[PDB]
């Protein structure tokens, strides 16, 4: 069974790493580059950019741990934990040579880990949308004068007690669709078929708990990172951010400049937070091309 | 069918304002004494400090607009519009002399307002455990790194959709007992019981929405308190904050410095939010104390 349809010419497999079954859709030839995607969706955020990267690259989409149709994680839910798990899979596919990788959300947060401690695997780097955690995390507002706080929800799904698996059980379609379009700029490529798709498979009761858990692990994220970002990243990074509603703006590439030596950033206007959805022609054409300096 | 038990020598009653059907508890004798509710609760909250101020004052604890068994407004849930309601309430039972007001949570926004627009007729002023709306809500962390804040439930409660009545409906209870808990520093005060009696009561469809819709009129509640602060209040005022876990601390003093003249504070160590049931002895006495200077 299949969540979401596979691209023609790709596969869906399946990979133990350390005992956890992960899931990844891959296709390609070349040189590997590895996407992640982030809360409330699955490697089908990726399914319209990977294609175009087939044609010169190998191309893996894991779904993490707990979501998709991957296993919850063995060890835990916090960025170093999992991203042991995204960097053996990865170096399975890819074990004499760097890789690329692409990130979103909560991916940077499951990467940053093993990028900083593996910095000869990583051949270049994209984030996009998110956050790396640290300090700066407790001083976002809990509250804005206009539109939403892009942040509090980092408390409702931190709240003991299962508080949030306790609400939205039952109506996981209704609250997906909500997050999903009071985080974007362009709501009108959130159909009700493709939310379907996407509330189909975090309402499986591992995923919406698996789902909650990253931010359950957030303040052990911050304390693992604490000590990792002593050491800046070396390797070419892009940042990409939305400039719309729901979009973090020039904070994604003011962010990187601290752990980055090598880092270009664009903001995207009219694009929130769904950029791979809500803005696909110029998103897509940004990491090919940063991607495509050099061998592929 | 009472929603809350009346104390000894008080009534439940019934007054139209505009054209709304405000719920009141209402006892004692002298000059009056106005105690707002919060969130989560209703005149009920004031049970215990009730009959203690009825030896000196006529004291009446409405049930705000929409919640325990007030009808909704009809104007809009801002805080000059509520404030409005409370404001005429009040002066049906003290037309000729001030009264006193004590407020806590959303009760304080729900009567800034009137406050600072009819100041004659406030006599001492007592607010706990809420700030004022103002750009200071702005600044209130999201997260912290010890896990959830204490203000995202602004955002959740904003959010459109209906998001908190289509999450929270059938499930009324539990999120009762767990926003009390994680803004109590002492939860044993909160039996089955009681626990039961709130959340029958904001589980009533229109009270469920009736308490968001108070948080989505929060930013016009900014910006109507960002030309009505221009005036400072001039009555004696008294803060009251807890120190403890789901407490204010510092800031509900620090913040009322900037609005009023006359203000002395106090921080409860050992209390969390609910003040008039967490710590209710010592927080019964200091109002009684302030209010009956004189
Ligand atoms: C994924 C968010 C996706 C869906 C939310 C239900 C991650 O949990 C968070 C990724 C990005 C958003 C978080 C940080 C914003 C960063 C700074 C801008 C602050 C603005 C503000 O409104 O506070
Ligand atoms: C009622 C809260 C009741 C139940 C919560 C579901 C009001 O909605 C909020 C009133 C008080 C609690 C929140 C405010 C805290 C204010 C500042 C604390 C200081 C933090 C800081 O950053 O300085």
């Amino acid at each position: 069974a299949e969540e979401f349809p596979v691209p023609n010419g790709f596969e869906s497999a399946y990979r133990e790493v350390d005992g956890v079954k992960l899931h990844y859709v891959k296709g390609g030839q070349g040189p590997l580059v590895m996407l992640v995607h982030g809360f409330g969706q699955t490697w089908y955020e990726w399914h319209q950019l990977m294609p175009e990267l087939a044609k010169r690259f190998t191309v893996i989409a894991p779904d993490l741990p707990g979501l998709g149709q991957s296993e919850p994680p063995k060890t835990g839910y916090s960025g170093e934990q999992v991203a042991v798990y995204l960097h053996k899979l990865a170096r399975q596919f890819s074990p004499d040579r760097p890789f690329d990788l692409v990130a979103h959300d909560i991916g940077i947060w499951n990467t940053y880990p093993m990028v900083v401690k593996n910095q000869a695997d990583i051949a270049r780097l994209v984030y996009m949308q998110a956050p790396i955690p640290d300090a700066r995390i407790y001083r976002f507002p809990a509250f804005t004068a206009q539109g939403e706080s892009l942040v509090w929800h980092f408390s409702f799904f931190a709240a003991d007690d299962r508080l949030a698996e306790t609400l939205i059980a039952g109506k996981e379609r209704f609250f997906l669709e909500h997050f999903i379009k009071s985080h974007a700029s362009n709501t009108e490529v959130f159909s009700e078929r493709l939310l379907d798709l996407y509330a189909r498979s975090y309402a499986k009761p591992h995923s919406l708990n698996a789902s909650f858990e990253y931010y359950r692990a957030l303040n052990e994220s911050v304390r693992q990172n604490a000590e990792l970002a002593k050491t800046r990243l070396q390797m070419p990074t892009m940042t990409l951010a939305g400039g719309g509603h729901g979009g973090m703006g020039t904070f994604q590439l003011e962010q990187m400049k601290a752990y980055a030596e090598d880092v270009e950033g664009h903001v995207l206007p009219g694009c929130g937070h769904w950029l791979p959805e809500e803005c696909a022609a110029p998103m897509n054409r940004l990491v090919i091309d940063f991607l495509s300096r050099g061998r592929h």
